[PDB]
């Protein structure tokens, strides 16, 4: 009824393509990109944007926002588009860190066939989300929230992974289909 969604595709001449592009290139520049799409859902959008607001409001100095990568499978990209990473989606992911969604701060973490599945034309998909990681601390497996926390990751110091709990936490504004 609601999060409608448009796909827009980047020219590769497009300056936004050159932008996501390198972030991925950084630890996959040995897969070939096909294609990036900018996912314009107003709704998810306004409502992420309303969590950031709240989170900007409350963290302080802390830069709250954090551009990560979400390697999915075919099948879930239209319930990304839509829905965002909403807690059925959670459901999907490992539990490590606890019940979330994982975003990964290098693209070859994601890039991964367990989390990219290839499809079967092999293509992969690779999301570069906006991310309210906020103030954040070391996550374990029993959480279904934070302990509250915006966030958990694998280490404070040196992040690898992130896990969201909350919806309109996450926005899944790039999509780069690529492949081996
Ligand atoms: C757990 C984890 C750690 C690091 C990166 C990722 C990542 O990049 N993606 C994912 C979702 S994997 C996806 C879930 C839906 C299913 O139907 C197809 C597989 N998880 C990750």
């Amino acid at each position: 009824k609601q999060q409608n969604f448009c796909v827009v595709e980047l020219l590769p001449s497009d300056p936004e393509y050159n932008t996501v592009a390198s972030k991925f290139n950084q630890t996959c520049s040995h897969f070939r990109i096909e294609k990036i799409e900018r996912i314009q859902n107003p709704d998810l959008w306004n409502s992420y944007q309303a969590k950031k607001k709240t989170m900007d409001a409350k963290n302080g100095q802390t830069m709250n926002e954090k551009q990560l990568f979400h390697g999915t499978d075919a099948g879930s990209v239209p319930h990304v588009n839509r829905n965002g990473f909403n807690r059925s989606y959670a459901g999907k992911n490992a539990v490590a860190y606890g019940k979330g969604t994982y975003f990964a701060v290098n693209a070859n973490y994601s890039a991964n066939d367990t989390y990219s599945r290839p499809d079967a034309n092999g293509r992969k998909h690779v999301y570069y989300v906006r991310v309210l990681t906020g103030i954040y601390t070391h996550g374990n497996h029993s959480l279904i929230v934070p302990p509250l926390y915006d966030t958990v990751t694998d280490n404070v110091h040196h992040p690898s992974l992130f896990v969201a709990f909350y919806d309109y936490q996450a926005y899944p504004e790039y999509l780069i289909t690529f492949r081996k």
